[PDB]
């Protein structure tokens, strides 16, 4: 408790971190009280905080300096590299609270009962290290002071580990977390009688429900993220005063079960096979309920009325079953605290209830995606004197009308997802006043005139998607104002003019699709300045021109990390059918179903069927990338391949078909390592296939037909595993498959 003890012990380690400037105002000759990082009362250190430090030590350093501190009450080493596992050691008496998570902790999780050499220890957080539980379990944590214990995001597999922590007693632990590990067997929590709250989430539980004996003070109840499916509902009947049971992502079946709703603030029975109808008993949690989950099961029929007198409900998720039917414009109206309502991926119908334009004062995500809605959008939706509705996803029904100019009114929208519908007219100029719009979907409706110049005005716009409308005029120079755009899809309409030099000033532009339009004029190679750009596709328009050597200046410079986690298809030409232009079709596709990219078959003269490929958008870079994807086949391109073309690695497809490209084909193509898909076919192209062509060892489709190619083609590589149409046309070619070069 002296001075100099303290100031001793603190310094003793400082001076063992490898870097001591992390701790650079920790001095010898000076008060400790005065130190970052440090807690005094009275003149005397009581707890400590070096946490997101790199201190980059081992435990037994912060044991034998600063946990034998005497009169220390709490350490807190968060996220601080600490390594190495925990051993015996000398503890005071007045320490109640350890947090060493998100650190390195090794070693099997025996090695925390030597912990109990803090007699006064109350709360332990070693969450997100790595101790395991190696061969069999046995002995016991011997913790039984403890009050709150999280072992979350460990390496902890075994079966009955539970029983292994609370062997020993469990009557004074309220908070136990072990979530995040491979935990499987029992849960026997019957003894710890003021247990408040249990998470086992994301673990191996495959066989019985935890028995909570009686439950007389468990508020928080989180098992989702197993492979649960017994009769949950007679284990937690007796749990009076749960306030929390989350279930969601288990294998339960069945009916909504009985369950104790007296106290129930949030309920989720989420990602099960749950079946039937909401049951009318839920009812009576109107009076508690402020979250309900219900989505990814089986259930169908309609909503229930009874929601109305659920008056406190903040989130109403129900997406993804089977509900059908118009929804209650009068059961909607009384949830004056809805903030999320989220009913994608349904079958209801009928027209947007009136219910809507009030609760746009309330609502921050409006989700009604992938349903049969039909009518005209909400002509008079944020009206009110604030709206504070943010993301409005109507995507994939089959609303008719026009974009009803009043959504500019919604002033706090980040999100608009319109897509797949049946609109017309054309896009709004008011929504250039969304000064906080990041994303503007519009795409399949039948939507016309220009691109608003007014979205010069969004400087926050992030995606424009408006593909497979009937769009007309050139590409607005006010879009060069929105510099943190990160993905243009204009594909499928009827524009024209060039592509402005101005491209180059999208710093973060990454996908640029512009295909089946009437663009014109030389490719800019201003696109060499883009700094993102990694998806180029601009297959069936009028270009003409070379192809500019600078287009891939940036090339190895690249690095898109921006456009990652985004929901996306990519349809895939078969290339039997000759209307069928380019590679593929990448396009956005959140909240809609792929059932109804049948709606195409209208637009696109190619065949989808088992043809689609999806997930979210993930760029194989994230600081040395090149272009991904480059397709700018169907148009009339002349001269030669810029040898700069082989500068980039990571590109997975390379097509300039069907153009008028001269000269020969650079050795440079032999250094695209990644390219899966090239071909060349219908040009001018002059002279004999690089032999170092036969780097290329991950093709799985060429072609070079329909040319003036001549000599043999290279003997090694894949060119052999490629059929003879693939070369044909080429009256000078020679060598297997075709015949061998006289
Ligand atoms: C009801 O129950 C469901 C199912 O359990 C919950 O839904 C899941 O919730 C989690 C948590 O939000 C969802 O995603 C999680 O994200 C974490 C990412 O954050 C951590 O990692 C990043 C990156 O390192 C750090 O920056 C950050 O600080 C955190 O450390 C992951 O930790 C989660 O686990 C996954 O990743 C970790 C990586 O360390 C792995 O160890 C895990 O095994 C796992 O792969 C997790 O991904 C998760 O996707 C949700 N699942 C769903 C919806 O199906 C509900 O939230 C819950 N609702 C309640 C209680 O109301
Ligand atoms: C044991 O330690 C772990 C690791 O630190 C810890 O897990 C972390 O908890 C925090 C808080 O519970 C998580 O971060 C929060 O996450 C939610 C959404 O997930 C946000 O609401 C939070 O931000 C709001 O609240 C903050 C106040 O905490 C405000 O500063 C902020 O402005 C926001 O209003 C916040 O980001 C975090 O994700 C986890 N997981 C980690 C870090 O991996 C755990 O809670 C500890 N356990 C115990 C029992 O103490
Ligand atoms: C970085 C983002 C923008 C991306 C959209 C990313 O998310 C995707 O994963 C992206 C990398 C995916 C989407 C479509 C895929 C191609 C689909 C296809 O037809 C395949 C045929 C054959 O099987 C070849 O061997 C491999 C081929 C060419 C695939 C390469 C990888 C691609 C491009
Ligand atoms: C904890 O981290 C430290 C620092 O990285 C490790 O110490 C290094 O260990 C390696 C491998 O044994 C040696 O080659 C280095 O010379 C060590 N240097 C320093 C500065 O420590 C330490 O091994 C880690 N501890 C554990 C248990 O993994
Ligand atoms: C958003 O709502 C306000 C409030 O109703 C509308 O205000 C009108 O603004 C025009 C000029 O732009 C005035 O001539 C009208 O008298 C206003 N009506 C009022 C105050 O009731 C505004 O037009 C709406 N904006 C959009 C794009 O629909
Ligand atoms: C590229 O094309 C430019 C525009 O040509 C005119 O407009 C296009 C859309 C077509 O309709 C075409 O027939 C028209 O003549 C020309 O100004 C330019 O010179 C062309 N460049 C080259 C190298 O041919
Ligand atoms: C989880 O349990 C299953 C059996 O239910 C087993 O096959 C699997 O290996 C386990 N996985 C772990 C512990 O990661
Ligand atoms: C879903 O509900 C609708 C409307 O009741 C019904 O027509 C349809 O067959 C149901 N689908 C399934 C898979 O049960
Ligand atoms: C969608 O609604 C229309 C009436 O507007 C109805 O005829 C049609 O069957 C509905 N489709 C589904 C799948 O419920």
């Amino acid at each position: 408790q002296s001075l100099y003890r303290e100031i001793h012990q603190l310094i003793s380690f400082k001076d063992v971190l490898p870097d001591k400037n992390l701790l650079p105002d920790w001095s010898s000759n000076k008060n400790p009280c005065t130190f970052d990082g440090v807690t005094c009362r009275d003149d005397k250190v009581t707890s400590i905080d070096l946490s997101s430090k790199p201190l980059n030590v081992g435990f037994s350093a912060v044991s034998s300096s600063l946990l034998s501190l005497t009169g220390l009450e709490s350490l807190f080493l968060s996220n601080s590299h600490i390594n190495g596992s925990v051993s015996g050691f000398k503890c005071s008496a007045s320490l109640t609270s350890l947090d060493l998570s998100r650190n390195s902790l090794s070693g099997p999780v025996t090695t925390l009962t030597s912990l109990g050499s803090c007699s006064g220890l109350k709360f332990l957080n070693v969450s997100s290290n790595t101790l395991d539980f190696p061969g069999k379990v046995s002995g016991g944590l011997k913790l039984n002071s403890l009050e709150v214990l999280d072992l979350s995001a460990n390496s902890i597999s075994g079966a009955n580990v539970v029983g292994w922590v609370l062997s020993d007693g469990c009557g004074e632990l309220k908070h136990l977390a072990i979530s995040g590990n491979k935990i499987s067997g029992d849960v026997d929590v019957s003894r710890c009688v003021n247990l408040e709250f249990l998470d086992v989430s994301s673990n191996n539980f495959s066989t019985g429900i935890p028995f909570l004996g009686d439950c007389s003070a468990l508020q928080h109840l989180d098992i989702s993220g197993n492979k649960l499916s017994g009769d949950f509902s007679r284990a937690i009947s007796t749990c009076t005063e749960l306030k929390l049971l989350n279930i969601s992502s288990n294998q339960f079946v069945g009916p909504i079960p009985p369950l104790p709703l007296k106290s129930l603030q949030y309920l989720s029975l989420a990602e099960n096979k749950f079946t039937g109808e909401i049951p009318d008993f839920l009812s009576g949690a109107c009076d508690t309920l402020t979250g309900l989950d219900l989505s990814g099961n089986h259930f169908y029929g309609a909503v229930p009325p009874f929601f109305g007198s659920c008056s406190l409900l903040e989130s109403l998720a129900l997406s993804s079953n089977n509900f059908s039917g118009e929804l209650p414009m009068d059961t909607l109206l009384k949830m004056r605290g809805l903030k999320v309502l989220d009913l994608s991926f349904n079958e209801f119908s009928g027209e947007l209830p009136e219910s809507l334009t009030n609760l746009s004062a309330s609502l921050l995500t409006l989700d009604l995606s992938s349903n049969n809605f039909s009518g005209p959008i909400l002509p008079n939706l944020c009206q009110n004197p604030k709206n504070t509705l943010q993301e409005l996803y109507l995507q994939n029904n089959g609303f008719t009308g026009k974009i009803p100019p009043t959504l500019s009114n919604c002033s706090e929208l980040v999100s608009l997802h319109l897509s797949f519908n049946y609109l017309s007219g054309t896009i709004p100029s008011s929504l250039g006043s969304l000064s906080k719009l990041r994303d503007l979907k519009l795409w399949l409706n039948m939507l016309e005139g220009e691109i608003p110049q007014e979205l010069m005005y969004v400087k926050t716009l992030e995606t424009l998607i408006l593909d497979f409308n009937d769009l007309t005029g050139e590409i607005p120079s006010g879009l060069s104002n929105c510099t943190n755009l990160n993905w243009i899809s204009l594909s499928n309409n009827r524009l024209t003019g060039e592509i402005p030099k101005w491209i180059g000033r999208l710093e973060n532009l990454a996908i640029l699709k512009l295909s089946n339009n009437s663009f014109s004029g030389n490719i800019p190679a201003e696109l060499g300045d883009c700094r993102s750009l990694i998806w180029l596709d601009l297959n069936t328009n009028l270009f003409n021109g070379t192809i500019p050597a600078a287009m891939f200046k940036q090339s190895g410079k690249i690095a898109a990390n921006f456009i990652a986690g985004k929901r996306y298809v990519y349809i895939k030409n078969d290339g039997m059918k000759k209307e069928c232009h380019g590679a593929g079709n990448l396009l956005e596709f959140q909240g809609i179903r792929s059932e109804q990219l049948n709606r195409l078959s209208t637009r696109n003269p190619c065949n989808i069927t088992s043809r689609v490929y999806g997930g979210h958008t993930s760029p194989t870079f994230d600081n040395n990338g090149s272009m991904m994807f480059l397709d700018m086949s169907y148009n009339m391109l002349s001269g030669y391949i810029p040898k700069e073309i082989g500068s980039m690695p990571y590109l997975f497809i390379l097509n300039l078909g069907h153009n008028d490209i001269s000269g020969s084909i650079p050795d440079e193509v032999g250094d695209l390592r990644g390219l899966n898909i090239l071909d060349l076919s219908s040009n001018k192209l002059d002279g004999r296939i690089p032999q170092a062509m036969s780097a290329l060892t991950m093709l799985t489709e060429i072609d070079l037909s329909n040319n003036n190619l001549s000599g043999p083609i290279p003997e090694m590589g894949q060119f052999e595993t490629f059929p003879p149409a693939k070369f044909l046309n080429n009256p000078g070619l020679c060598g297997y498959p075709l015949p061998r070069c006289d």
